[PDB]
């Protein structure tokens, strides 16, 4: 048995990209690797990446791991992508697990390209800046306060299952006819935790226990939801030592 053989099959996962304008990129939930021995030892490479399809031809292999150039069509969107240069590197860890990397250097600062075998993690699923139709609506006691529309969330992986969320938009808060605004800032809860039932609605919880950008300490918790783009997240929170809860209801779209 070659060393080819040693390395043969289909191997499925995602691939995340990365250049110098964005970073952790899904290019593809489903992509698939194929590495098939030549009569000659060599090997054939496939990497459907979901936004590329990267093939190599009779390249050797040393100690579980290969690497070589060629050229793909890009296809992050539908349009007309001419050829690019690209380098690949891969190996095959001792459980059999495929790690590879492309490199395309011309393109948007330097693109690389990562498969991960397995499944995409679900944190995937939430993560996003929800900027587009935003809406903040912040209530205490018997107050309702005005609208905020300039505000939103962004969710940033931090696990598999965990996330850190942002709120911006609290300092944009103006007085109601009942009652006074508070000084409040932006802040980020981290550790939130992501789950769901069905892969489609996407539940987001955790406990809040920070300090906003004034440095007014943030205690209480959060609860939302992610579906098709869509968030709806009720934060409950006590600023300082105030002896209520507030509640701030924000819904976006990314």
């Amino acid at each position: 048995t070659n060393k080819a053989q040693e390395i043969a099959g289909k191997y499925e996962g995602y691939s995340i990209g990365n250049c110098a304008m964005f970073t952790d990129y899904v290019m593809g939930e489903k992509s698939v690797a194929t590495i098939v021995p030549n009569e000659d030892g060599t090997i054939n490479v496939t990497y459907d990446s979901g936004s590329g399809e990267f093939k190599l031809n009779n390249i050797k292999v040393t100690s579980k791991t290969f690497e070589g150039s060629g050229q793909v069509e890009l296809s992050m969107n539908d349009k007309p992508a001419g050829a690019k240069d690209f380098t690949l590197t891969g190996s095959i860890d001792e459980q059999q697990k495929l790690t590879l990397k492309v490199n395309v250097p011309s393109v948007m600062g330097g693109l690389t390209i990562e498969f991960i075998q397995g499944t995409l993690p679900i944190s995937y699923h939430v993560s996003g800046t929800y900027n587009k139709e935003a809406n903040l609506s912040v209530s205490v006691g018997s107050t309702t306060y005005p609208d905020i529309t300039d505000c939103k969330v962004s969710i940033k992986r931090s696990s598999d299952d965990t996330v850190e969320l942002t709120l911006k938009g609290l300092s944009n808060l103006n007085s109601s006819q009942t009652g006074r605004a508070m000084n409040l800032g932006d802040f980020t809860v981290t550790d939130v935790k992501v789950t769901s039932t069905d892969n489609s609605i996407f539940k987001i919880e955790g406990s809040i226990n920070t300090t906003d950008t004034n440095n007014t300490p943030i205690t209480g918790t959060l609860s939302g939801t992610v579906s098709n783009s869509e968030t709806n997240i009720t934060f409950t929170f006590k600023p300082g030592a105030m002896p209520i809860d507030i509640t701030a209801m924000f819904k976006g779209k990314k």
